[PDB]
This record gives structure tokens, sequence and C-alpha cells, in this order.
């Protein structure tokens, strides 16, 4: 069919359809005749399973041998998405299994479609994981991704009469191919308990015990042969627990609890004891495995030589902790060797700013449960400021600011400062990130230890978001500068020698046309939604935040309408606005935008005057698979956060590599994406974080943008009266309230440039033949943002292993 | 090796050896270096699964075509035990396998102990069931066994000072790669919610739904390519169960409890909701499934001709109103015709007559539970007791008598009445048992339809309880004649012609000696415990309960080493006496007679005096594992329970077949394996039924006993003073007050021809030649006792099937 899916060789079809039917008959005990399409998703699921393990048995024993430095990435999320197609491309199998499936009758899109999403994850963090992973197996690392094993991961998303229901995403229902539970290597978790003093120093007592038993899942490397594991905890109770008896038997359940559901929160800190047992539960299990790996190569001086432990934000940062707890009580070494060797050994990376996203847990909370870890905190804080306290003599507030335990009504732990003191190394996730983290929120930490502070820029794999989601566009891209770009995207840069290339042109736009029909297809089979494929796709996709501004997008739509109504029989260029996103359960305002979204599709879809000239759809359950479907449609990626909010972002990056123009503020990897790209050749609008701090300075008065600007007052008139929402009119008074009143995020302030910015792209739409030369600079130049680029920066520089891309033998 | 266990081919051998090292690295993801002898079992089981499922899927198919009438099993219980030699022994694969084993390096023996028991019963009705789905697929009957699955089976046993302890059976920890959990079949199963009158009949509505979920595991018959179906349900709670969020999605555990835990009393009937529910999820998903069944070969008259379904006791009485309110609610036939086809249908198999046994539910659950289900009750009684009114005009107490609806403070349905009232067959389970059923407990029944009251002895499969667990027995006895016995154990009676034959004395005397060598080793090695090999090796391994008289057989042990005491220097015969079995976890005095032998042990054991005499063990942990070792190791089988209250037994059956001579009362089926041997070969002891009855009459007293019988006075005084408990000098004063004023089951009354019966055996055992004489006439006379002839009479007289030893195409 196409080049980059690899060949269809005579003996190895043969060999997978018979293998395809060894396992239809003995692994999944069916005759042909009553088979489904999942039973043959299965077969072929397993099928390709095999052709991984040689590799994965291989690859670990070879660890083994030769006994490399070891990569541990701590994260309580991990969002892999769909495994068999990215499992096929990474082993070159991919036009053998489309061509055998094709020879015993089945499609294997089809197929492809009924595999369930690992949805262990909320959204950019746990997909960053899942993306590094990839990548760390492709530059051939001996690393080990650990989290949990989520009974349920994220939740659908069904949206009821505009608003967002919300149903347990039961994943392994029919079963998990992938895995491997290692039942022979559970290991023990203490909770509760207290703490008592001896001649031999302290012991931890009288603690309840929950048992973590591992799940391993094999990561390919893109065609290196090297398999890596990502090993997730799955929690069960002792046989003995509890042990009237029928009773004792049912409350085991209190401890598989604890591995039951992802929390549901995306950038939002929620203190919950529940979520505190979930991160030691996967600290505590993990450490213990990480040594016993170290002692089977008594001296820990070498442990940092052999082991980097990468903290995903502060969610396992009681690895901190549990090093000292395990080195001092355990192992016997003094504090202030065993304090050298956990800061050698771990590094911290921070993913947000906003201030209530900070994990700051209630020393109650820990007193009660992890009695022995809140004394050896405490113990850390102390020589903590006695060092600040020497560096800083008299600086009274500075010691307080920098306290690991804050003061209040509550005493809590701020885990942020805990990774820090106890870190190597500290860095942020796009360069505006981490100078804000030196400048604003970390800057005592800076002051005192300016060596620890880095940058690592975010990226994506471009194996599942070019090569996988976009085989068209990857094999026009092929066709001209051939395969090495897949695991070296700066090749792409190659392509700014084709900018005026007809051929290479009509290429783009007619790859891109295919992708919007094959959406738009998509739309109306799952969701009997029709839509016009000539205008142009706006598509907003990413968690649902009032720091995301969905709303600002609300706004322009609205303005748009207004627009139309005013003056019907003007030519404007036709779109479909497309937002789509999960809300978190608890979190009101998120829901209510939700709701107004649909509001507005309920007016704009159905008024005649329109025509096809507007749609706005709310895409529903936003999830990975559906994004590999939506952004190789994209026209328009809109990333427009208030300047200062977003991180990073990495939605941004998968629509710039898939052929779409960004429309975006100076925000997180925004800026880094402009500078790659140049200015020009980018839609930027908007306040800029210096023009935040001055209107924050002197105050955010909306109402002074509601006094001025005609076209906005039209729009809160609207909302308010109840023009949305004719049988309730007053639904959208807290939107309205918050607006004019609360605002945190300036919506109003960057309306008019927003508004002006939006004619531009317009304009520039109108000439196909521009928009697709400055889409073809955008993809050219999208090749720092390749995960396999931040991996190898860590690798360097925080974890001092060398990347390779070497094959492992077959 | 033996000629028993199959043929082992060069190829065979060399095809189960490639398959076990494909399933190491495949199934396993293991290399050789790091597995252990769970991998290496697991890579046996998956390699010997393989040979189950083409004959599976096969057998399955031939049903579809030939549509013969299905016979559906219902049981809350089977206790299948181990299933890897089993399944070896059906498929003549075990000498193949051996070998295949033993050029890999390994011994199968040490694999074959690795494997969990499957634990789904407690005792006696439990692995009753599982017998019968062995002997009707070797009887190529089209039949189905449905029960639930437990996470939890029958506790595991710990002796802790004595004491009974129970630790919860967590026997998928690993996996059971036997089953095939089919999700593809999922059911809704309703329950709560109120019944609503309209003008299309009742509808039940409001109702909150628990899936099914089916698990299958193949059931082979021996050596006829026959695998038939055991399908278990899971209870899983719907995806928009509950649906603050967090909340909801941990509740899913309360539907999921349903099947969480075998309840764990045996004989003794706790009216507990969770319990019911169990009993209704077994009916209605199980019911559905007959349905879909019946439909896909709208007439319900051909119904009985294609469906039987048998009741395993009262537990699954609910299919009979189930059954109807399918056929009236949702089908839309007439009552009558519903009625009819019910019936016809149905049959009950009745395993007890301890008043506290049966069931007997509150109306109060009923109303809450299944208000449809009390509504069709209350119909089916009323409509009964029309036809007692008609049959016995006048009869006003007859009417009262076999109600379904039991008066009192609280209103009872009593479900033996429900069963015998909707089955056109009910039976007993021995001779004795079914004349006490019409002749006393359901004597009215009886009189209104004698017609309907049968009996099937029970019986043991032969592959199990000879082939497997005695393979040095069935060689022998092949030797002489031939094989064709294990399918046919009538041909046993053919041994009766060698009873005077020195060679083959010589060889059933040397079996059992190495039966007893090797549990003697078993022994010393899982327990720490030495025993003299040479000794009688006297066993009572059973449920601990009251009316089975483990209290007895204490007696004559404390009887045995008082007389020891008196007179040391005198020769006994020496014994070494084995007591086992599991307690109910809420029964005091059950739990009070396990400490007694334990107690009795601690003096009887480590006194210098007694020597190698005598020794007093409780088998730890009794279940179907332990069962295969120790039946055939016994010389005499305790069969003691008072007469008219055990309703057949099946281990007196399995130690007959083992040669261990049966000392016992004349109850169950004693009764009927006394008469196939002959009385004389038989230690026959005790009251009768009859003698018993006369008891009552007159009252029985124990302390005419007492005061009559020095030696029981003695043991009397030694229980009371604390000889058995120094430390706790009341210790046993419950057990002491029961005997002497609240005993139901008559201890003393049998003491004195106990101690006489008790002393003929161990004069025939001075003797080996008469004892290995009398043995050969047991043996030689058990064929009756076969699980084969048992389901034929089943199949012939209650479904309507008949039998076949054709082999199926391979
Ligand atoms: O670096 C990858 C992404 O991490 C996101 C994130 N930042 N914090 C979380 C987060 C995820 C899950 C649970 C949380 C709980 C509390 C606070 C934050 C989180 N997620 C940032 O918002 C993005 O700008 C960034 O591209
Ligand atoms: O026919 C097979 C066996 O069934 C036993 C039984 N009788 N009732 C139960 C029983 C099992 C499990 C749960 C129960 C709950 C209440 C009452 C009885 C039971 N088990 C009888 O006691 C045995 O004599 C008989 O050999
Ligand atoms: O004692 C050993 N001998 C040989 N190989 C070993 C040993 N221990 C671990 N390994 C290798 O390491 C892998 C197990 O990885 P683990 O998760 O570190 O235990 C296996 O696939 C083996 O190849
Ligand atoms: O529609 C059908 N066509 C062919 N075979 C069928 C069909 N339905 C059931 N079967 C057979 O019956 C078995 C399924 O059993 P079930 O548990 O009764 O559904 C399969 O192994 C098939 O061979
Ligand atoms: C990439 C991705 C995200 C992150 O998108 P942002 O726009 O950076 O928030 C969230 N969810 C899914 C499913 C993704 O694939
Ligand atoms: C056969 C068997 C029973 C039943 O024995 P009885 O003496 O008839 O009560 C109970 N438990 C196990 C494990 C068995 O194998």
């Amino acid at each position: 069919q196409i080049s980059v899916r690899g060949l269809a060789g005579v003996e190895n079809v043969t060999e997978l359809k018979k293998n395809f039917n060894r396992h239809l008959h003995f692994t999944l005990v069916k005759d042909r005749n009553v088979a489904t399409p999942r039973d043959y998703y299965f077969a072929l699921a397993h099928t390709v399973r095999d052709h991984l393990v040689g590799r994965w048995i291989r690859t670990q024993q070879h660890y083994y041998e030769k006994d490399p430095k070891r990569i541990y990435y701590l994260s309580l999320e991990f969002y892999m998405g769909r495994t068999l197609q990215n499992t096929m491309v990474n082993l070159a199998l991919e036009n053998a299994c489309d061509e055998a499936t094709y020879q015993l009758g089945l499609d294997m899109e089809e197929l492809e479609e009924i595999e369930e999403d690992a949805g262990l994850g909320n959204g950019g963090l746990g997909r960053l994981a899942a993306c590094f992973l990839d990548s760390m197996a492709t530059l051939g690392l001996a690393a080990y991704g650990y989290g949990i094993r989520y009974e349920f991961g994220i939740f659908n998303q069904k949206i009821c009469g505009g608003w967002q229901m919300e149903e347990a995403d039961d994943w392994l229902r029919y079963g998990n191919p992938w895995e491997k539970a290692r039942p022979e290597f559970t290991l023990p978790v203490h909770f509760y308990g207290r703490v008592e003093h001896t001649s031999q120093g302290a012991k931890w007592v009288d603690t309840q015990v929950v048992l973590a038993m591992p799940y391993d899942t094999p990561v390919p490397g893109y065609r290196n042969n090297v398999v890596n594991t990502m090993r997730l905890w799955s929690a069960k109770a002792p046989n003995d627990f509890n042990l009237g008896y029928i009773q004792a038997v049912l409350d085991r359940n209190l401890a598989e609890n604890i591995s039951r559901v992802l929390y549901p929160n995306d950038n939002f800190f929620e203190g919950k004891e529940l979520r505190l047992k979930q991160e030691y539960f996967v600290v505590a299990a993990t450490l213990q495995d990480i040594i016993r790996r170290f002692k089977s190569s008594t001296n820990f001086d070498a442990f940092p030589d052999k082991v980097a432990i990468q903290l995903n934000d502060t969610h396992p940062s009681l690895a901190i902790p549990e090093l000292m707890r395990v080195l001092v009580d355990l192992e016997r070494l003094d504090w202030d060797k065993a304090w050298e060797v956990t800061v050698k050994t771990c590094a911290y990376t921070n993913h947000t700013v906003l201030p209530e996203a900070l994990e700051r847990w209630p020393v109650h909370l820990l007193e009660t449960l992890l009695p022995r870890h809140l004394q050896i905190i405490y113990e850390i804080n102390q020589r903590f400021l006695n060092r600040v306290a020497a560096a800083f003599p008299g600086d009274v507030d500075r010691l307080r600011r920098m306290s690991l335990v804050e003061e209040g009504a509550v005493k809590r732990i701020n885990m942020a400062h805990l990774c820090i003191a106890g870190s190597h190394a500290v860095n942020g996730v796009a360069r505006i990130h981490s100078e804000i983290l030196k400048k604003t929120i970390f800057k005592d930490f800076y002051e005192l230890e300016p060596h620890k502070f880095q940058n690592k820029t975010n990226g994506i794999t471009p194996r599942r978001w070019l090569v996988l989601c976009n085989p068209g566009l990857a094999e026009i891209i092929a066709e001209r500068i051939g395969e090495e770009y897949i695991s070296d995207l700066d090749q792409l840069r190659k392509l700014l020698s084709y900018v005026d290339d007809e051929a290479f042109i009509r290429d783009v736009a007619k790859v891109k046309q295919e992708n919007k029909l094959k959406f738009a297809a998509y739309l109306e089979r799952e969701y009997k939604v029709h839509i016009n494929p000539n205008s142009l796709f706006d598509v907003q996709v990413k968690r649902i935040h009032e720091y995301k501004r969905q709303l600002l997008n609300c706004l322009h739509v609205i303005t748009l309408y207004n627009r139309i109504k005013k003056e019907p029989n003007k030519f404007v260029v036709p779109r479909t606005v497309m937002i789509g996103g999960k809300a978190a359960p608890g979190y009101h305002m998120a829901k209510m935008i939700i709701k107004l979204i649909t509001a507005i599709g309920d007016v704009v879809n159905h008024d005649p005057v329109v025509g096809d000239r507007l749609r706005v759809i709310f895409l529903e359950n936003y999830r990975v698979s559906l994004a590999e479907k939506v952004i190789p449609a994209a026209d328009l990626s809109e990333q427009i956060s208030t300047a200062g909010t977003e991180a990073s972002g990495t939605g941004n990056m998968k629509f710039m590599l898939n052929g779409a123009l960004t429309i975006g503020t100076m925000d997180g990897a925004n800026v880094e994406m402009a500078e790659e790209a140049g200015e020009e050749n980018f839609f930027i609008f908007g306040m800029r974080v210096e023009d935040v701090d001055r209107l924050d300075q002197r105050g955010y008065n909306a109402q002074e943008y509601y006094d001025r600007i005609p076209e906005l007052r039209q729009i809160i008139e609207q909302l308010s009266s109840g023009f949305f929402s004719p049988k309730q009119p007053d639904l959208f008074k807290d939107i309205v309230n918050m607006l004019m009143h609360h605002d945190r995020f300036k919506v109003f302030a960057d309306y008019e440039e927003y508004v002006k910015c939006q004619e531009r792209v317009s304009a520039l739409y109108k000439n196909p033949r521009e928009w697709t030369r400055m889409v073809i600079r955008n993809i050219a130049t999208s090749g720092k943002f390749s995960s396999d680029r931040t991996i190898a920066q860590y690798a360097r520089e925080i974890w001092g292993v060398e990347p390779s891309r070497q094959r492992l033998p077959a």
C-alpha cells in the first residue's frame, strides 16, 4: 500500500495467517462461524504480541548482563491510548498484517477501532509520560515506567441535553492482551501504625499491610528491537486480612480500592486521603523493586551511578522521604550519607504555576497515615533551613517562605518545596515556564541553589503523532526526503526547499482534504451530524478549564454569528468550529462552559440564514484515539490560554506536525514554536506575560471593555437575557457574573485583538496556495518538538547517560 | 511406567515438549534461567489445555447440529479440586506428559502439587456435583453445569493452639488456566423494584440491575472425546451504576459482592440476604441462557422435550417461580400451560432431613428483594392447596402442613414444599433416606402424588477416586481383569474369583503399605509429625458436625488410652487415629470438638508409656486434594453418624473403593454398601433408625449410661476435671453438658457397642491374610457406587435421555 508501513513478504504473511488462526482456535476458543469482529481483533493482537516477547526477554536479558545505569520514571498517570497499531508500526509489521488480514477476508482498520484506549491519565501530563516511554525505548535507554494500574481510567463523557454525564471507563472488561500479571513479584506496602524509638534507631510498627501486585506492559522502540517495561501496581489484600467471617472477606475491598480509580482532575489539587494512599502505594512498591534490582547486579555509594529516579511533578514526591526511610531505618546508613545518595538519585519536573494546583498536604493526614515519613520531613526541613539561615543570615521572612512546613489554621507540607530540597535537578517544561519558576514562584530556591534549575521543553512522539495518525502526510514527506526523519525529526527542515514546488503544495493540500473528508464521514456515522468539508476546520481540543479560555473562543463564535445576522448577504469564509474536552466532575464552571458551547450550537446550527457558513460542534468524549482522528483534519489550532498559565502545552505541537496553522498567545511552548517557524508564519495575538502583570498592578476592570466595545456588549446582553437559553433565561448568569467581576484569566482583555487576528486567518484561507505554503513552513520547523530531542536532553543533562540509535539483534 | 496411564509414543512426546517450550516463552514470558516450578506447572497446564479445545469446540458443535435434549444441572457448589491430572487421565495423556517432562529434567508429580484446589463447595453436596459432571461427559449426555464463580471458595483452615483459624482461599491469585471468560455473553439480573399491573398483565419495574458474566470450564469425559461445559457466573456492576463521582465508582463493589464468597456452612440454614441474592443471581442468569439456546434450534410445548433442569437441593429453587415469571410475564403464556411446562422441566433432589437444614425464607425478605416472585409463589400455593382440599376434603390440618407459606411470628416460605409442587420428580440420595422422605418428612406430599417420589443412590467417579489417586491399586486390578472396569465399575465383581489367590492377596496388601509409607512421609515433610506406618490407620475425614459424631470417636480414643495406662505391659494392636475436617465459622460446638481432638493428642502423643502404640492426629485443612492422599492410605473408614441423620455419605464409598474396611452404623448409603459386600464383611454396630425412634418415645436419658458404664464415667470425669486441659480446667464444660443433658445424636447410647465392635476390628487386623481377603470382598462389590450408575438412572428415569459409551471423532 504505502512505503512507510514496511514490507509484505510472502513468508511473513503466511506465518501471520497461520498464527492468527492458531490464536482464534486455541487462545480464544472460537470457530470461524461464530467469531465476531472483537474476536478477530483479539486474535490479531495476540499474533502481534508474540513478536514482542522474544525482543522483550532479550532486551531485559541484555540489561542484566551489561548493567547500564537504570532510569525510573515515576508517574501517577500514563495515557497510553491504543497499542495495536503502534506496536505494528514500531516492529515494521503494518503492511504484512494488513495483507495477512486482507487475505483472510478482514479489514484491519475496522479491527483497530475495536481496541479500548488505555485511559490511565487526564490529559497532557499523562500523555507526556507515554510519549517519553516511546522515546526512551527508541533511544536505547534502560528505562522503566512505574505507575498504578487503575481498574477505571479517565471517565467516558456523554452529553445529555447539553450537559456532561460521567460513565465509568471499564477498560479491562474484555481483557488486556498487552499486559502480563507478575503475582510472583508481589510486595508489601505499609500504612498507619506508629513510630517506636529503640537503641537501634526508629522502627515503624503496628502497620496495616496492602499488597502491590505488578503488571508488566511492553514498550517497543522504533525499529531497534528494544522493548522496555512499564510496570503498573495493583492493590490486593493479604489473606489473613481482618482474620464475622463473611464480612471480613467482603472488607478486603477497602484495601483494593487504592488502585480502583484515577482521580479525574487536571490542574487542580484536591487533598483526599485516598489520593495520598495512591501516591504512597506507587512510591513504596516501586522503591523496593528498584533496590532489589540494584542489589542483584552492601554499598550505596554507587546507588546514584546505577539509578536515576525522575519525579513527574510532586505526585510521587514521597519517594524522597521513603528513600531516606529505607536507607536510614532499614539499611542503617547515617543521615548525611543517605541524603547525599537521595539528592543525587532524584530529579523533579514541575508542570504548573497555578497556586491551586500545588500539592499541600495537611500535617494531620500525614501524621495518621505515614507517621515515620512526617518525622523524616521535619528533619529534612530543619537541616534545609539551617542552610538557608547560614547563606542569608537575618533574613527571617525568607525562612518562612522557603519552609517545607506551611503555617496557618491547618499546618501543611508543601511538596514542591520538598522536591526542590531533595533533588539535584529541577526543570520546567518550556523555556518561558522554566524562567517563570526562577523569577517568581521558586525565586528563593533559585538564589540558594541556581545550579539545580533547568529547562527541558516538552515534545511529542512522531511515531504516534505523524506516522500512525497521518500516514498520507508521512508518505508524501518520505517520497521527497526518505524515512530517516521518523527517528530524527530535525530532517523535516529539508522540506523548506519544497516551499515553491507546485507538486508538493498540491500533495500537502490533498492530504489535508482527504483527512477532512475522512473525519466528516466519521462524524456522520458515529454521531449523526453533518459538516461542510470545504469549510475551515477551527479546532480547540483540550481539558475544559478557565485558563484555557474556551470562553474566549465562544465569544468569537457569537461575534461571527451576530455579524452574519447583521449582513446576511455578505461573503464570509465558511467555518466548522469544533470544541472538545472533559471537565473535572466537581468543577461547576467547567460544566457550565460545556453547556454554553452546546447552547450556542443549538442556535447557530439551526438558523437558516447562517446556512452551511458556520457550524459549532461539541466533540464528545475527547481522548487519545479521538485526537488521532481530529488533529490530522484540522486547519486552525486554537492555543489561547492567558499568557503565563499554560506551562507548555503539547496539543499545540501535534497540530503543528499535522499541517494546521496556529492561533495563539505567547504562552508555554507557543513561544518556541513561533520562534522556530518565524512569527510571520504564526497567528500571534494578545497580552504577553509582562502585559498581564501591568494589568494586575493597576487592577483588571472588565467593565471598561464592556463599555468600550459595542460588539462585546451585545454578546453579554444576549447571554444575560436568555437569547441562548429561552426556557431558562438566567441559565448563564454565573458565567456573565464571572466575566464581569471575578475573571482571573482576563477574557475581555484579549477579545479585540483575538477577533482581529481571526480576520487575518480568514483572509489567508481565501488564498489556498499561500495558506499551504505557510503550512509547509510550520511542518518543516516542527523538528524541535520531538520527544526524542526532549529525552536526549534529560539523558545528557540530568540522568548522565548517553542515548543510542543502535539495533539490538532480532 | 504403568499400563492404565496410556502410551508414550515418540511423536506425541516430541510435540508436547515443543508446545511446553512455546507456552513457557510466549504465554508466560519467561526464559529457562528464571523459571520457577510454578511457571513449569503453568506451561504444562496450557500444553494440556490445548488438547481439550479442539474436542470442546467439536462437542459443542455436534450438540448444535443434532439438537439432543439438554440437561442443566443447577448447583450453588461445584467442588472440582485440581484439574491437571484428571484432564491427562481422561485424554490418555498421562504417560506421554510424564515422559515429556522427564526429558526436560522435570518431575511431573512435583508440578501437580503446585495446582490450587478449585474449592467451590463445602463437602459432599459440592463434590457430588463434580463427580456427576464427570459421569455425564463420560456417558455422552449433552449436559451443562451452572453455578457461581466465587472469588473466594471454602476457607483454608489453620490450627493455632489447637483452635481453627480461617483464612481466605484466594484461589485465583495466580490465574486459572482452565477457564475462559465469555464477557460477550453477559446478561442482566434484576433485584428490588415493585410490581405494576396493566391491561397487558404484570410488569416488574424500578429494579436494580447486576450483570452476570459467564466463565466456561471444560469437562472431559473418559476417553470418548466428549468435552462438556461448566458455566459459572460472576457479578459485575453496569457502567452507569450510581451515575460524588469517586464514591459512585467505589460503590460498584456492592453489586460485585454477590459472587465474592462461598457461604461456608454444610448442613445448616442461615437466612442471610446476601445468600438469597446468590440464589436468585445463578437462577436468573442460567434461565435466560437456557431459553436463548432453546430459541436458537415461538412454541414452548416442546420445551420439556428439549430441556431438563435438575435442582441440587432447594438452593436454586427460585428456578420454579422464575420460569413461571418468564413464561407468563414476558412470553405471555397462560398460567396453566406455563405450569405444565415448568413441572415437566424441573426435578428436585433432596439431600437432608435435619429440620435446621431446610431453607425457609422470611416473607419480608422476598417481598423487598423479589416482589414479583413472591406473588407467583402465593398463586402457586393457592392452586396447590385447592388440589389438596379436593383430594382430602375436610382435612384442615393437612392444608396447613402442606402449605408453601408457614405461619408464625415471622411468615416464611418453605422452599422444599415449593420444589415438590413444581417438579415432576423428587428424589433422595440413598434408599433409606428416600424411604424416610416418604414415611416422615414429606409423607403428606407422597400421599397426594406418590408417582413423584424416587431414589437415586449416590456415587463417586472411579476416574478421580481410583485411577487418579490410587494408580498402584488400579494397575494390579488391570493386570487381572483389564481396563474396561474404569467406565464400567460392575466388572470389579470379577475380583471375587481372586479372593483365594496368594499373589493377588500379596499385591493388594503391598499397594496399601506403599500408600501408607507415602502418606507417612507426606506428614513428616509438610507438617513435622512422625507416625508408625505399621499401625492400623483409623481415619475419620468429613466436615465437623454433631450428627457425624466425631465425639463418639474421641470417646473410643480415650478408652484405648485409659486401657493402656491401666495395663501398660499388655499387647494391643497399634493405631494411628486421624480425624480431619472443617467447622463452619459460626458453629461454636464444632470448634470446641476440634479443640478437644487436638487436646487429646497433646496428652496421648507425649505419654512415654503409650509409646508408638497410639497416636491421635488432627489432619489440618481437609479438602479434595488431601482426600486423594489420605483415602488410599486408610485401613479403617469411620462412618458413625446416628442412624437417620446422614442422607447418604460419599466419603464412605471412596474408602470402600480404595481398600479400607468400614466401621459404621446402618445409616445412609452404609446400608447399601453392607448389602453389596455382605454384612459379614462390614463392621456394623449401633442403633438402627427404629431403635432411635423407640428411644425418643420414652426419652433419652444420658445419665443412665453414665451410671451403668464405669469406663464411660471415667472419661466424663477426666473431661470435667481438666485432665485434658490443665491450665483451663473447665475448658470442655459445654461438651460435657451437651453430652449429659442436651445430646440430640445419642453419643452415649452407641458407646458400648462401638467399643466392642472396635475390638473385633483389632482382632482381624492381627491376621493380615484375613484382613486382606475381607478387603478384596469390599473392593470387588463397590461397583454399584460408581456415579456412572447413578447418572444412568437419572437419565432414564428422570430426564428421559439414553446414555452412550460411543466416541466422538478426534
Ligand atoms: O508538561 C505536560 C503538561 O502538564 C500539564 C499539567 N500540569 N499539572 C497537571 C496535572 C495533571 C494531573 C493531576 C494534577 C493534579 C494537581 C495539579 C496538576 C495536575 N497537568 C500542564 O498544564 C501543561 O501545560 C503541560 O503541557
Ligand atoms: O448427597 C450428597 C451429600 O449431601 C450432604 C448435604 N446435605 N445438605 C448439604 C448442604 C450443603 C451446602 C449448603 C447447605 C445449606 C443448608 C443445608 C444443607 C446444605 N449437604 C449430605 O449431608 C450427605 O449425606 C450427602 O452424601
Ligand atoms: O539470577 C539471574 N540469572 C539470570 N538472569 C537473571 C537473573 N535475575 C534476573 N535476570 C534477568 O533479568 C530479567 C528479570 O528482570 P527483573 O524485573 O529485573 O527481575 C530476566 O528476563 C532475566 O533474563
Ligand atoms: O448460528 C450459529 N451457526 C453455527 N454454529 C452455532 C450457531 N450458534 C451456535 N453455534 C454452535 O454452538 C456453540 C455455541 O454454544 P452456545 O453456548 O449454545 O452459544 C458454538 O461452538 C457453535 O459451534
Ligand atoms: C495531547 C493531548 C492533551 C494535551 O493537550 P493540551 O492542548 O496541551 O492541553 C490532552 N488530552 C489528550 C487526549 C491529548 O492527546
Ligand atoms: C467426599 C468428600 C466429602 C464428603 O464426605 P462424607 O464423609 O460423605 O461427609 C467431604 N469433603 C471432601 C473434601 C470430600 O472429598
